[PDB]
C-alpha cells in the first residue's frame, strides 16, 4: 500500500528542555499552549542552547504524525511527507531519521533561510512550544505541482495536515483537498492549538467544508467554539457540532474526534458520541506530553488505512500517545506490539 497516506507540514527541529515555572514567566508563556516566536523569544532560543538538559529531537506536528503512522503500519514507504526545510544540517539530520523510519520524504527547499525550529519547554511532564518556522514557512505550491511529487498525491487515499500548516500554505492544502473530493479520497486536518483557531478562522473555514475528519484537544475545541459564537464548553457537542459543520461535497460524513489528556477521547459520529477512556501513565514513567496529541493522531491513521473500524483506531491512538509520552518528545523504539 505504497504512499497511501500523505502528510503536508512543517518540518522542524525541536530545540527541548526541562525548565521550570520562572522560566515561562520570564518570556510570558503558557503551559499547554503554541504560539510563532516573536523578536523576544531570541534569548529565550539562546539560554536554551547553553541548558546542559537541552535535547535536539526531530519535530514538527504533521511530521511527527506521519512518522508515528509509518512506525505502526510497519511497511517501508506506507507514508509520504511534503514540507519546507533550508540548505544546512538541520534539514539534512530530519531527511535521513524520517527517510530511515520507512517514511517517503519530499522535501521542498528554500535557498536562504535555515531550517524551522521549535522551543520546547517542558515543565513537570507538560509542555509549551514556540515555534520560529524560518525555511517551514516558504513551502511553495510549486514544489506540490511538480510531476515526481503530484504523484505521490494521486498514489494517496489518505491526506493530513496540522493546522498549523493554514499559517504558510492554504493554497496548496486546498489544491489537496479539492484532489480529494473530486477522487473519493479523505481529506483530515488537526485544530492544532487555540492561535489556529482565533487567528487563523478565516483560512480554517474556508478549508473546513473539505474536511472528511477533523482532529484536537479539548482547548482547541473550546477554542473554537468560543471563536465561532457556540455559547458551550462541553466537549461532546462541541465534537457534534464540529461534524455537523457543512460540507462541500456528501461522499463522505465528517467525523470529530477530540483528545482530552488523561480523560476519555471523544468521538462524534452519525450524531452519537461514544467515549473512550484513556489508561493513565504512572507519574514516574511519564517523560513529557510533548507530541501526544500528533502520536494518537499517528495511531489513529495507521488503522484507519487498513480498514479498521473507528473503535480500533482509537484504541490504537491511544496506545501511540502512552508509548510516546514514557519518552523525549517524539520518540519511539524501532517496532512496535500493538
Ligand atoms: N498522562 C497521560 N497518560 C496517558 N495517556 C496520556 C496522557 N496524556 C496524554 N495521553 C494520551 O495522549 C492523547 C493526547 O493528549 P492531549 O493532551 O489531548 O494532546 P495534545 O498533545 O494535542 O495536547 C490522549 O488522548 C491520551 O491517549
Ligand atoms: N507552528 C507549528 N507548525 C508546525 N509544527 C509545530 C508548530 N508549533 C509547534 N509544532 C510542533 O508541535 C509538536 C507537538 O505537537 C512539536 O514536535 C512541535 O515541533
Ligand atoms: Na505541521
Amino acid at each position: 500500500s505504497e504512499g497511501v497516506l500523505l502528510g503536508m507540514g512543517n518540518p522542524l527541529l525541536d530545540i527541548s528542555c526541562v525548565v521550570d515555572d520562572a522560566f515561562l514567566e520570564k518570556y510570558g508563556l503558557t503551559l499547554n499552549n503554541a504560539i510563532l516566536a516573536e523578536d523576544k523569544h531570541l534569548p529565550m532560543y539562546k539560554e536554551l542552547a547553553a541548558n546542559p538538559d537541552v535535547e535536539y529531537i526531530a519535530g514538527g506536528a504533521t511530521q511527527n504524525t506521519i512518522r508515528i503512522a509509518q512506525w505502526m503500519l510497519g511497511e517501508s514507504n506506507a507514508t509520504s511527507y511534503f514540507g519546507c526545510v533550508g540548505k544546512d544540517e538541520y534539514g539534512d539530520r530530519m531527511f535521513k531519521l524520517a527517510s530511515e523510519g520507512g517514511v517517503n520524504i519530499r522535501y521542498d527547499v528554500d535557498e536562504d533561510l535555515p531550517t524551522g525550529t521549535c522551543g520546547v519547554l517542558v515543565v513537570k511532564g507538560e509542555r509549551s512550544l514556540v515555534a520560529n518556522l524560518s525555511a517551514a514557512n516558504k513551502y511553495k505550491i510549486d514544489h506540490l505541482k511538480k510531476p515526481e511529487n503530484w504523484a505521490f498525491v494521486e498514489k494517496a487515499k489518505y491526506i493530513y495536515s496540522a493546522g498549523f500548516f493554514l499559517t504558510v500554505s492554504p493554497e496548496s492544502m486546498m489544491t489537496v483537498a479539492k484532489h480529494a473530493a473530486e477522487t473519493g479520497k479523505y481529506y483530515m486536518i488537526n485544530l492544532a492549538a487555540p492561535f489556529i483557531c482565533q487567528f487563523f478562522k478565516d483560512p480554517l473555514m474556508e478549508l473546513f467544508p473539505y474536511v472528511d475528519f477533523i482532529f484536537g484537544n479539548e482547548s482547541e475545541a473550546r477554542a473554537f467554539a468560543q471563536v465561532q459564537g457556540w455559547e458551550t464548553e462541553d466537549t461532546k457537542v462541541i465534537a457534534v457540532k464540529l461534524a455537523a459543520l457543512p460540507k462541500a461535497g456528501g461522499t463522505h460524513k465528517r467525523v470529530a474526534v477530540i483528545t482530552q489528556g488523561t480523560d476519555p477521547t471523544i468521538v462524534a459520529e452519525d450524531g452519537k458520541v461514544t467515549e473512550f477512556p484513556v489508561t493513565p501513565i504512572p507519574k514516574e514513567k511519564l517523560v513529557d506530553t510533548n507530541a501526544a496529541g500528533d502520536s494518537f493522531v499517528g495511531g489513529f491513521l495507521s488503522q484507519l488505512v487498513l480498514g479498521k473500524d473507528i473503535a480500533q483506531c482509537v484504541r490504537a491512538g491511544n496506545y501511540a500517545a502512552s508509548v510516546i509520552i514514557q519518552r523525549s518528545g517524539c520518540t519511539f523504539p524501532s517496532k512496535p506490539s500493538f
